[PDB]
């Protein structure tokens, strides 16, 4: 009960700030989580070895693939740990335990493939679900883990309060699908702006959570400029794995997907800052003031996706 976890004093402090990147060495990355849900969740909100055990097998079943991995995983979950710190009245016991676990488990077991292009593989898992269908993946290998002996981290919460925080993780999971992500924020933006929205209202509170989640996993965009530019060649290297895979299927893909079209990327950037991510941190920044450096930086990187268009860099 009395070990806390400690980080060096540049981490420490960063660790704090929203567009902290976690670094490049892996074994640290365990252990910069522990240091989150202690700070955030209580040193006390989970017993440390089924901790340790949960982490551990929740990392051993990310794929090496270039970005939806591990680390894309302990990212996803520090913009998560900077929401929830920034924004301390606002959330049940249950909600900080649930979200910086949803998390960590959000992309669980990710291929480096679209829901678009399980479906028009006609994977296994698009006959098991036929929307959302990596997120319901996701959700699926979380209780998969949670079930291994000795990695019950929620063994201590009464029966309710568990059905209630694998509910808040089920839905926080279900909404990382950008599809769902439109719709979501057009609904959160009309009840904002008539004033009708009600954090009171669970309903209301779970279109919020889903918000959070799109913004923490969108969070790459809102990171300085040379984080930002690197983390794009992981991405794009897996759209363009993604766009050989349709072109073997006899599908030519969309240009985003198509490593033919390069010269196309920083116009789709553009299109993507434009129509999800500014509009998505926008929307948060209403919802929930503290989040603004999230907008701030987001604003920064589309001025520096413009730069490179104009030839400056
Ligand atoms: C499946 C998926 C969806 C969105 C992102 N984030 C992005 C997307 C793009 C086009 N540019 C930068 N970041 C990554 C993966
Ligand atoms: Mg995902
Ligand atoms: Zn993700």
């Amino acid at each position: 009960g009395l070990m806390q976890f400690t980080l060096p004093v540049r981490l420490c402090k960063e660790i704090e700030l929203f567009h902290f990147d976690i670094g490049p060495f892996e074994n640290m990355w365990p252990g910069i989580f522990v240091y989150m849900v202690h700070r955030s969740c209580g040193t006390s909100c989970f017993e440390l070895e089924k901790l340790c055990r949960f982490i551990m097998s929740v990392k051993k079943n990310y794929r090496r693939v270039p970005y939806h991995n591990w680390k894309h995983a302990v990212t996803v979950a520090h913009c998560m740990y900077a929401i929830l710190q920034n924004n301390h009245t606002l959330f049940t016991d249950l909600e900080r335990k649930g979200l910086l676990i949803a998390c960590l488990c959000h992309d669980l077991d990710h291929r480096g493939f679209s829901n678009s292009y399980l479906q028009k593989f006609d994977h296994p898992l698009a006959a098991l679900y036929s929307t959302s269908t990596m997120e319901q993946h996701h959700f699926s290998q979380t209780v998969s883990i949670l079930q291994l002996e000795g990695h019950n981290i929620f063994s201590t919460l009464s029966s309710s309060e568990y059905e209630q925080v694998l509910e808040i993780i089920r839905k926080a999971i279900i909404a990382t699908d950008l599809a769902l992500y439109f719709g979501n924020r057009k609904q959160l933006e009309e009840m904002y702006q008539t004033g009708s929205l009600n954090l009171n209202n669970q309903s209301h509170r779970d279109r919020v959570i889903g918000l959070m989640m799109t913004a923490c996993d969108l969070c790459s965009v809102t990171k300085l400029w040379p984080v930002t530019k690197l983390t794009a060649n992981d991405i794009y290297a897996e759209f363009w794995a993604e766009g050989d895979e349709m072109k073997k299927l006899g599908i030519q893909p969309i240009p985003m997907m198509d490593r033919d079209k390069k010269d196309e990327v920083p116009q789709g950037q553009l299109g993507f800052y434009n129509a999800v991510a500014i509009p998505c941190y926008t929307t948060l920044t209403q919802i929930l003031p503290p989040t603004e450096p999230l907008l701030k930086a987001c604003r920064d990187n589309l001025s520096q996706w413009e730069k490179v268009i104009r030839g400056e860099e």
